[PDB]
């Protein structure tokens, strides 16, 4: 399965993102990540404002023992629908 998890910071995340995903926000993604994705063997795309919050939360998921984390690319880059908080 996959889920789209949103990383950027969660005032960001409400101007606009990509369509049917959840919000996590990194500062947030450890304390709950294991919540919204309970099976690491799980397909987890994270994407934010410009990429870095995937990257950064690609790191620590990867150290949590997900092994399936994909940075889809950066919100505007993404060829996906979006909509606003």
């Amino acid at each position: 399965a996959e889920h789209w998890i949103d990383v950027r910071v969660p005032e960001q995340y409400q101007q606009e993102h990509v369509q049917g995903a959840i919000n996590i926000p990194l500062k947030e993604v450890k304390e709950r990540i294991a919540t919204a994705v309970p099976d690491k063997n799980d397909t987890v795309k994270v994407y934010c404002n410009a990429g870095r919050q995937s990257g950064q939360a690609k790191e620590i998921l990867s150290e949590m023992g997900y092994t399936h984390v994909e940075n889809a690319g950066g919100l505007k880059d993404i060829a996906m629908p979006k909509v606003k908080g």
